[PDB]
């Protein structure tokens, strides 16, 4: 099940054997002892330097790591390079704000003295998706590594080289074996890991079904969890939007990583007045897509991560069109080896259309037409998701006001999504719960230990 | 079957009909609508005033509410009053910190301007136990009512009168219908509630079995949860402990609320040098217990909450002795229609004995003998629980260093457990995850909504 099948050529590059039961057991024991070691001894500084070393190695071998991602799930090499860069910053960020985030927090009480320490809890199981091989790991690894929680990783079946190589990266960084261990395990073994007493929490990023299975097993074992699921983000273009700045970000907003981004701008919400205009602008933007070899710097549209992905995205387009939706652009198949899906644009999606509520993890722009800022908010919130979203307006005071009215976890102003170490990332509803990155993500599996001294 | 059966007489005082399915659907729809209302228009000021009014009424009718708890689950009337006083403080704390806690949070970044709003998410389900009928409710209601999350409550079956009166209290304070609704439902209906899309979270306080079952249903439905389970807190007595102070808190530490406290001091850890001295001292203390009518101001030991509760405790005492434990004091049957268990002390519990790892929700002191401080820590941590705990030492810095080495959510220096609005309450391991009270519990079901504007 775990193998690299280059999306561009569909050529199986390498296959990996699944971890055995005894192997898994050895990994959990090593992980658990390492935890105990970091609890009794102070190795904070070593991990800080180690995390910094992870930054340099990535910075240094950027190109090598970037290609591994491109070959695993086939994203543009240039995009892959950017990810590695985001990873260097997440790593350097937590290595830097380590002392500040770990510092004890005093509590104000008129009945004595009180404060709470920030301690580690144990081995943490991370379950990650293939859309952002390295970023998805770093995002949870770095903070937890700083806290002192060893981590075990269950990555996606289509990006094993990335998962394995990440472990090697940390080991090469001078980190102790056990800090992060990759697990080529079945979902049956994930169930066992969650049920193991040595594992104290689970952080998952992925599909709704997956999150449901993993969270449920976690609940049955009294294990804390954080869920980062999909999104069907609304990109709202207000009456005073700067159309020159708008055209500058459109391509990135929906076609980045070929639309395979949980926070991709999946639902364009435009005013009646601007309907025909936007329809033409998004089309002009989508026509500039240059698909082909994701290693070639000239390519601007990658092939989807697998045959199934492509199959589902096309089936979703067909379903949209069979339920009333209108085909504005694209649609015809791309006859060429590889899981390519050409940019497509649909509109006329009503609440009666199933696609109206479904997240399309592909290069498919969807245009919704509203008549007021009120209907805009209404459509935006009429969704089972609430991850990201965008508000486009030249008046930032105005943009912020409307954003606050959107039921979602993130609102990006006059721009597509963005992820940074200092910014909390997460959503509500079917998009999950809990936050990653920033200081919020740092405490997800931290034990806030209260010390109370009454007078 | 929700039913008030006075533990002191075993007489049935009230029987309540279980809520119907339609009524459940109506309660859930009313609460969801109330959430949307508080999410669209700002009513924080009203809620603050109403919460203060809750405190005002509680203050006025303290004795009335206190008796309801006593008759529901038999706690000493005086303890019930103190419970009401804590509820009052909780209410006022949150009405007071309201604005501070709901305030917008700026995020440091040189990429642009960023911050996040603290917003409500929806209807929250609260599952509470009977040991603190009101405090259990108030701990989650107050913080959540202020943030804007309507609440639905599933209280223990043996304290319905308390559950019902809490709803009435809130309505009397002036809060809009739906703010909190008591649900006399089955665990089947509880499951349907957790599956309802209008419910966005579940904060439970209870046993391990029930907690796991509810969390499992929550995870399957992608709903965030917080668990406040049982404890088996270790009360560690260091070599420089002030025995004069020690004698002053022992009665409270283990026999308060008849030992039916998750943070009751269930495991006394003493050094050889002080072992015999401690057995005599704990015996001396337990001997002063005077059981009887809980409404009687001279009664210092109440009956357990139910016949089953009493049956389970006696069984645990029997099982401890059957597996080698030593009977230091008590253990004798109390002949009286009430669910009384006399204060009992046991020592000589080994890892071989099942009781060694079990939580005893009753007036049972357990004495563990350790040769050194380091050994004390090993025993304290050799547990499946990690809720509270106490460290007795005259040297404050010494007390603090030791507490940090304990794996648990809370540490009380030179005192038994205590709970205040400003102090976070929670544990690790089988004690659960998440925190109630203080600002930390305030955000358990808050949506940290990021607003980002790039440069």
């Amino acid at each position: 099940a775990y193998q690299t099948i280059y999306p561009y050529t569909n050529e199986v590059l390498h296959t990996f054997d699944n971890m055995t039961d005894q192997g898994l057991a050895d990994v959990l024991e090593r992980a658990h002892l390492l935890y105990k070691k970091w609890r009794k001894e102070d190795h904070l500084e070593e991990r800080k330097a180690q995390l910094h070393q992870v930054a340099n190695i990535l910075r240094r071998d950027r190109d090598k790591y970037a290609e591994i991602m491109t070959k695993d799930m086939g994203k543009l090499f240039t995009e892959a390079q950017g990810e590695v860069d985001l990873c260097a910053d997440i790593a350097d960020y937590y290595a830097d704000k380590a002392d500040e985030f770990l510092m004890s927090t005093p509590l104000e009480t008129d009945s004595g003295q009180a404060y709470y320490l920030k301690q580690s809890t144990g081995v943490i199981l991370a379950v990650e998706p293939w859309n952002f091989p390295y970023y998805q790991i770093m995002r949870v690894f770095a903070p937890n590594f700083i806290v002192g929680n060893p981590m075990v990783l269950k990555h996606a079946s289509i990006c094993p080289r990335s998962a394995q190589s990440f472990e090697e990266l940390v080991l090469e960084a001078g980190a102790e074996a056990g800090s992060i261990t990759n697990l080529f395990i079945s979902y049956d073994q994930v169930s066992q890991v969650i049920a193991d007493k040595r594992v104290v929490g689970v952080c998952l990023t992925g599909s709704e079904r997956g999150g449901a299975s993993i969270a449920e097993e976690a609940g049955k074992n009294l294990k804390k969890t954080t869920l980062e699921l999909g999104g069907d983000d609304a990109f709202i273009i207000l009456d005073d939007a700067d159309w020159d700045q708008l055209e500058k970000v459109l391509y990135f907003s929906r076609l980045y990583n070929a639309g395979q981004v949980c926070t991709s701008s999946k639902r364009f919400i435009v005013l009646d007045k601007d309907y025909d205009r936007f329809k033409e602008l998004l089309t002009k933007v989508f026509k500039t897509a240059k698909w082909g070899d994701p290693m070639d710097p000239e390519t601007t549209l990658a092939p989807l991560s697998s045959a199934q992905a492509k199959a589902d995205v096309l089936d979703q387009i067909k379903l949209a069109l069979d339920h009333g939706a209108e085909l504005v652009y694209g649609g015809e198949a791309i006859d060429h080896p590889g899981h390519f899906v050409m940019p497509t644009i649909i509109a006329g999606l009503t609440k009666d259309n199933p696609i109206y509520y479904q997240e399309i993890f592909g290069p498919v722009g969807e245009i919704y037409k509203v008549s007021s800022e009120e209907e805009a908010i209404e459509v935006a919130n009429d969704s089972n998701y609430g991850l990201g979203g965008t508000i486009f307006s030249s008046n930032q005071e105005h943009a912020k006001a409307v954003a606050a009215k959107i039921e979602t976890g993130m609102s990006f102003i006059n721009s597509g999504w963005t992820s940074l170490p200092e910014l909390p990332f997460g959503g509500i509803k079917h998009s999950g719960y809990g936050r990653e990155l920033s200081e919020l993500g740092f405490t997800s599996f931290v034990n806030e230990h209260l010390i109370y001294i009454p007078n």
